[PDB]
């Protein structure tokens, strides 16, 4: 994927109203209406739009878009960077949430979800889960056959593809 390719993919990723919303904030820092903003303001517009790049990340993006020394970033490149940051931030939040789900599932905090903990959480959902269904989920997620689900196995169980 080239940058035009990446740009089309970034646009495909977003709804048109979100793209417009992002351009409204972006344009507040254009002024000159060139379709670009100073790379100095990139962090500020990304943060106004709920993203949280690190300073190192910003320096990396800036260096990636500013190889000609213009000191600016255009809106299309901006959208590629925003989508990269969204995917990154979303992933981090998911990881965080799964870690929290695991310590809640593991009621006795021994670092594992056993079939009784698995059984109690699944029944607590109100679903008509049978013991056989719970046993089937345990068997299929317990990769090393020790009868319990540790955090690595839980991440695989939950993320599924994983
Ligand atoms: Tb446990
Ligand atoms: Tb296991």
């Amino acid at each position: 994927a080239s940058m035009t390719d990446q740009q089309a993919e970034a646009r495909a990723f977003l709804s048109e109203e979100m793209i417009a919303e992002f351009k409204a904030a972006f344009d507040m820092f254009d002024a000159d209406g060139g379709g670009d903003i100073s790379t100095k303001e990139l962090g500020t517009v990304m943060r106004m739009l709920g993203q949280n790049p690190t300073k190192e990340e910003l320096d990396a993006i800036i260096e990636e878009v500013d190889e000609d020394g213009s000191g600016t970033i255009d809106f299309e490149e901006f959208l590629v960077m925003m989508v990269r940051q969204m995917k990154e931030d979303a992933k981090g939040k998911s990881e965080e949430e799964l870690a929290n789900c695991f310590r809640i599932f593991d009621k006795n905090a021994d670092g594992f979800i056993d079939i009784e903990e698995l059984g109690e959480i699944l029944r607590a959902t109100g679903e008509h889960v049978t013991e056989e269904d719970i046993e089937d989920l345990m068997k299929d997620s317990d990769k090393n056959n020790d009868g319990r689900i540790d955090f690595d196995e839980f991440l695989k169980m939950m993320e599924g593809v994983q």
